């Protein structure tokens, strides 16, 4: 029960003991593996809250090498008394920062975690209105963008109380392009965002109806109806996409935004639930060039790119999609790099992740990792993670999925 | 209890009930997923329940469940077990069992073809020379002058584990690999260890880059014996590129028939330790893995050099570019020579159609996403967005230890 993972390219074998600290459940059983299910899985009772807080404070005080000290037992008693009375408790700033960094550290689907300890945490727990949320989010965006020298950051709004007063960012990311269904057939802009784009229109947003319309923010504070806000465009850094060899590539009129800032997840620390916690890093090139541009249910530009390359598109065995897919991803990396916007290629990120895995096995005893998500969506086997066995398990603090608010919100 | 899988590109949802028929264990638990782990003597006691389960499935499939033929066969097998400690499958049962071991192989993307398997019964074989003869006839039938036909040849089942039949090769046709004194490798690095065994058994190695290995065949537990497949039975394809005239000058070639020979076939508790089977190649097996795995022929750099790519930094995607071209050349060469091959786009599309058909008529289709998704261009194939459930059904193909690690040498 001290499990081992082998890298079949290098024969390196690592021994995992961290998984024994795992608490939550994976969804698999001994009879069925759900490793390719996207999603397995209101208020917390006074009961289950205190074990969750004790577990978290136990790991916190071990990490500052004060396990079982005066401070540890005192803090444990202090939180114990607050829960007894108020039926919740508040984290100290130090514990908030530690918990946010470790929710990233524990995100088994994230290939970017070698950076987990360089996270800028913005405490927004004093926020009360959507206007205030807009202010905090503009400041996040500006800090994280840093004129193209991107910096990781998370902004943490007040924790859930009774489930009636939730803070929520209704956007799935802070910056995403609008999507419009056409009266005849296809889709203008981003198809992934068609329902959200229509919620914003069905709310007051006067859509410019272009290909790359930056969506407004739709912010919900304290359970009230959400409110529309327009991110100042000078805060939205964008990269025109061109190709270092093909001049006609500019003429496709493509761009993308520099800042990936996921805003629909829930952050759990010591049993406390932060339903609004937008966080941001920097892109891996394939996130734009493989998924955002070439998914059939997304921008789906493979057709026209291959045409402009004059490729034989009459049979799949010409690999015309594979050829186009590569050039697109060369262009994305070339454009970001030319404009001095931070970006990492999938070869560099996966190599970093293997090094991070080694570090975590050495200093922490393990690293939970979800092969299905860690391997990039192109050129999988020529990246080092393809040949790396990984163990997937759920540690806390964590980032979790949560329902879309428009399915829940009492309007 | 029913389970659902979702295709996230098409929103098609399917319902799996077949997983309830699952007997064997997956390696996962409620707290850890072993989904990316490459791999996570039987007495009369445990055998009749295995036989009875198999015969129930067999007689259900021919619509005679509970018939007098069914009950008589059950009694016949029971008496044969308690009196001889094993039993013999009928020819009909052997054919059904082999086809369903393929149908159940959750890592195989080519399973739409499962019911068109040619089964050769070699259970009357007694010597290595006889094994050589059966295998020659298999290779000839399967190759069919390039119009490849799926086939399996089944040698006698295990008795006391001291009399195993084994094919010591990992595939029937594979190229030798030679470690040089200077540390370099000539030929296929994957086959260095097996090549050394062959030479130690008296094989005279040509010491070239594409030497077909000899067959090393073990009958009835005796020491294995060397045989040379007649070269006119080994169909090979010179690899050239439809636009790069210089590609032929790399001197590459590959064999047409992929024929896995180291697995164990389990049917009704019986264990067939020598059961070589063959189909036809998916292009990426050769052009991504066999040629571009760092621990294989690893020709990426020489192709990149001859394409004059920017190899200074990885973010130029020179590796991705060279990988697509190599895979174009593999498919082009096979199609030009009329040797059956399938590209990864066609094969994954067929698999989805196969999977949906299996959900309708069978109630499920066990599938291992980690293996089904191709090793390049993953997300532009339809399996990437397909949720899959993995579980173990019997009849099955299993891994088994390499024979040189367990064989007791006669001398
Ligand atoms: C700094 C550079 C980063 C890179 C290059 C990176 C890369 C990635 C990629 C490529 C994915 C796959 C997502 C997809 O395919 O849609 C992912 C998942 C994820 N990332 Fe990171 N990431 C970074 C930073 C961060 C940060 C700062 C956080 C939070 C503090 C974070 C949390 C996550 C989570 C929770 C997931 C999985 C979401 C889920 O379970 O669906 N990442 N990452
Ligand atoms: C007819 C065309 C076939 C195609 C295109 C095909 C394709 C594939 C591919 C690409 C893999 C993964 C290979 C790898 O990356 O190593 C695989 C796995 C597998 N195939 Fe098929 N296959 C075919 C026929 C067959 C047949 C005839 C059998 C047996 C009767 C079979 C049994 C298996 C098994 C057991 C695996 C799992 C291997 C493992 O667990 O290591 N396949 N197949
Ligand atoms: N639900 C739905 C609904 C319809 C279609 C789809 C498409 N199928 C999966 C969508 O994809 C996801 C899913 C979940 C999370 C996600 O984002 C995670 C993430 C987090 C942090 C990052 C930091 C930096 C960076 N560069 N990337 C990051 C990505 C994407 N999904
Ligand atoms: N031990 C070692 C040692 C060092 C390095 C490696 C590298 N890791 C090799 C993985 O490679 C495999 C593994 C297992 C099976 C396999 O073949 C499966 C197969 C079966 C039937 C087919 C029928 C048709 C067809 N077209 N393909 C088939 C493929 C490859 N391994
Ligand atoms: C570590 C990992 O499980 C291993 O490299 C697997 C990944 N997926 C694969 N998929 C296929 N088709 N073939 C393989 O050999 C592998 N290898
Ligand atoms: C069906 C499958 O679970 C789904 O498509 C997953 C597969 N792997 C992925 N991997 C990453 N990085 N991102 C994704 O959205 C997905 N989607
Ligand atoms: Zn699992």
């Amino acid at each position: 029960r001290f499990l081992k993972v082998k890298n079949w390219e290098t024969d390196v074998v690592l021994t995992d003991t961290l998984h024994l600290k795992s608490t939550l459940e994976t969804g698999c059983t001994e009879h069925i593996c759900m490793g390719s299910i996207m999603l397995p899985s209101d208020v917390r009772t006074k009961d289950q809250l205190f074990p969750l807080a004790k577990e978290f404070l136990d790991q916190y005080y071990s990490s500052i090498k004060r396990f079982g000290s005066k401070a540890h037992m005192d803090r444990l008693e202090e939180v114990n008394k607050e829960i007894e009375s108020t039926s919740t408790y508040q984290l100290k700033d130090t514990e908030l920062i530690y918990g946010a960094k470790h929710a990233w550290r524990n995100a088994s689907r994230c290939v970017g975690r070698i950076q987990w300890s360089k996270l800028q945490v913005f405490d927004a727990r004093d926020c009360t209105t959507a206007h205030g949320m807009f202010n905090y989010i503009c400041n996040h965006v500006k800090y994280a963008t840093n004129k193209g020298n991107l910096r990781s950051a998370i902004t943490i709004f007040p924790q859930r109380t009774d489930g009636k007063h939730d803070f929520r960012v209704w956007n799935s990311q802070l910056i995403r392009y609008a999507g419009y269904k056409q009266p005849d057939g296809s889709t203008l802009g981003d198809p992934a965002n068609v329902q959200f784009t229509e919620i914003c229109i069905q709310q007051g947003w006067k859509a410019p109806r272009g290909r790359f319309d930056v969506l407004p923010l739709l912010l919900q504070a304290n359970g009230n109806d959400p409110e529309l806000f327009q991110i100042p465009p000078e805060l939205v850094l964008e990269v025109p996409i061109r190709h270092p060899k093909f001049d006609w590539f500019k003429d496709l009129g493509l761009k993308w935004y520099g800042l990936p800032a996921v805003s629909n997840m829930l952050l759990e620390i010591g049993g406390l639930e932060f339903s609004a916690c937008p966080f941001s890093g920097w892109y891996m090139g394939t996130e734009i060039g493989v998924r955002d541009y070439c998914d059939n249910s997304r921008y789906n530009i493979l057709e026209e790119v291959a045409k402009k390359m004059d490729l034989d598109m009459r049979k799949t065995s010409s690999l015309w999609k594979d050829q186009a897919l590569v050039e697109i991803n060369i262009a994305v990396l070339y454009s970001f790099q030319s404009d001095k916007v931070t970006i990492v290629d999938h070869h560099s990120a996966t190599e970093s992740f293997i090094k991070h895995m080694e570090n975590e096995y050495r200093c922490r005893g393990g690293c939970p990792a979800d092969w299905v998500w860690i391997v990039p969506p192109m050129s999988g086997s020529i990246t080092p993670v393809f040949h790396q066995e990984m163990l997937n398990y759920r540690l806390t603090p964590s980032f979790e999925y949560q329902p879309d608010p428009w399915n829940t919100h009492v309007w």
